[PDB]
This record gives C-alpha cells, structure tokens and sequence, in this order.
C-alpha cells in the first residue's frame, strides 16, 4: 500500500518498495558533536531570501508543504559548503505527537520537538526533476524547533493549517517570508545524506544549524491538528511524520565552528 508512518506502511517497510532505504548515504543521522570535523576551510552559509515569493500551502497526506515560485533566483542559497547556487522551491516540517520526539537528525542522541527543512535545488540542472539525479543537486538546511516562546515569524503559517486539514488540501499563501524562521546563527553541521521521505533520493548536501528556534506549545499543537486522512475517511491525527536516524557508514560529519 501507500507508504506512511504507521506499524504498517512505516520507515521499516520502506525499502521494499525503495531499495535505496538500506543505501550508502541515507538521512537523516545522529550529529555526535565530539566526532564531528572542525572544518577551518567551511565558507561562511548566504541566505539571500529577500526576494522569496511564497504561493501555496498544501496538505500532501505526509506533511504540510509551503511552496515558492523558483523560475528565477529569488530566495537562494549559496556559500557554506555550497557550489553553485541553490533555489529554494519548498519548506516543510516534521514533529511529534509530544514534546520529546518530532526532529529527524538528532544531536548527541538528543531529539527536538520538531525540524524545519528548507528544500533547495542546484540551479546548474534547470529543474527540480533534473536536480534529483544528480549526487550534488539538492541543498537541505535544517532548522531544530525547541519547545518556548513563541516565534512571532511562524503564527501566520499556524494560523492557516485550518483550511488545508486533510489530505489534498491547498490554499493559497502569498507573502510569507522564510527569513522570520531563522535562528540569529548561522554555525552549522553538514554531511553528505539523502531525502527523508521516498523516494529517499541521495541527492542532498545536508546543512544543519546548531542553534535551534524556539516556538510556543500553542504553535506547535497545532501541527497535531491535522490529518494524514483525506475528509470523509476516519481521523487519523499527522503526527509522529520522521524517519528514525540511519547509519553513518563511510561518512564524517563537518563543523563549521569550534
Ligand atoms: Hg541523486
Ligand atoms: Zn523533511
């Protein structure tokens, strides 16, 4: 059947229908800080969101996705550990039914309410589809979300999820801006890995950030709220939507702080 999250469908069943669930280089890991390469040469991240375009928000039945229009460079990603200039085409989040679970990569075994991913594509391939066969095509940043205050930049995407509850949904979401969801710093981890949903492409140049946002339990509740149903089926709350960490293998994390 489909693949989920649930004792049926969930990451353990995956590889049987995508073999590349067992690759060389899957996502998400666990960050042992102690092992973790200080890299001196790591270039400083660029953040270039000012003229980012937001259009949609949509309820794929997995997660909720926030896309943007990517047919020019308008909110692009280089620097870092980065070559070439990536397009963001989408952000998405992954959490937990409580407070102690929801983030994919975990920090010296820690895991966070909740992870920000901010999808970019290597504009050197034209397209997103093009971008998906290459080793070097995609750029995720991380961003850990603690449970605190709230993030004043986020409510506006809270305030949506009503209208986009079950599986299908969309609605239109104009003028948001990305930059209100970053942390003040920009010190972060990166490794080579791979998408955390199938297809589980090994694509992507992870780039995770140390310091994590703080949201308010009211903010993230209402994540909980929606559906992995489509309307007219029976409830099924979407929570609980990571992959458990995977094996490092022939990998070495790198720092680009001390
Ligand atoms: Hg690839
Ligand atoms: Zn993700």
């Amino acid at each position: 059947h489909h693949w989920g999250y649930g004792k049926h469908n969930g990451p353990e069943h995956w590889h049987k229908d995508f073999p590349i669930a067992k690759g060389e280089r899957q996502s998400p890991v666990d960050i042992d800080t102690h092992t973790a390469k200080y890299d001196p040469s790591l270039k400083p991240l660029s953040v270039s969101y000012d003229q980012a375009t937001s259009l949609r928000i949509l309820n794929n039945g997995h997660h909720f996705n926030v896309e943007f229009d990517d047919s020019q460079d308008k909110a692009v990603l280089k620097g870092g550990p980065l070559d070439g200039t990536y397009r963001l085409i989408q952000f998405h989040f992954h959490w937990g039914s409580l407070d102690g679970q929801g983030s994919e990569h975990t920090v010296d075994k820690k895991k966070y309410a909740a992870e920000l991913h901010l999808v970019h594509w290597n504009t050197k391939y034209g397209d997103f589809g093009k971008a998906v066969q290459q080793p070097d095509g995609l750029a995720v940043l991380g961003i850990f979300l603690k449970v605190g205050s709230a993030k004043p930049g986020l409510q506006k995407v809270v305030d949506v999820l009503d209208s986009i509850k079950t599986k299908g949904k969309s609605a239109d979401f104009t003028n948001f801006d990305p930059r209100g969801l970053l942390p003040e710093s920009l010190d972060y981890w990166t490794y080579p890995g791979s998408l955390t949903t199938p297809p589980l492409l090994e694509c992507v140049t992870w780039i995770v950030l140390k310091e994590p946002i703080s949201v308010s339990s009211e903010q993230v509740l209402k994540f909980r709220k929606l559906n992995f149903n489509g309307e007219g089926e029976p409830e099924e709350l979407m929570v609980d939507n990571w992959r458990p960490a995977q094996p490092l293998k022939n990998r070495q994390i790198k720092a680009s702080f001390k």
